[PDB]
């Protein structure tokens, strides 16, 4: 997923005629959610690594 | 106009997004009309050239 959800998508898959433009719903909220989840997962990874180092 | 009216047209002019496909109305009849008019004009040109040569 990368780090952001773009508001525009360029889609060139059948049956679409050549290349078409599609518009995503509430991309900013999904981007915020994605970044927040990545941060939480990173915090979990850091804590688990600290526990492993302690072991 | 060339010699034929294609049934499909590829259009990339604003406000169309990038490139789109458009469909022509009764292209075969228009192609027949175009070829017939070209033939008639050619006959007229040949007759005029013959008259000029006679002069």
């Amino acid at each position: 997923y990368g780090f952001s959800v773009p508001g525009l998508y360029e889609c060139n898959r059948y049956p679409c005629i050549k290349e078409v433009e599609c518009y995503v719903s509430r991309p900013t909220e999904k981007t915020v959610f994605l970044v927040f989840m990545f941060a939480v997962s990173g915090i979990c990874v850091v804590l688990n690594l600290a526990e492993l180092n302690h072991l």
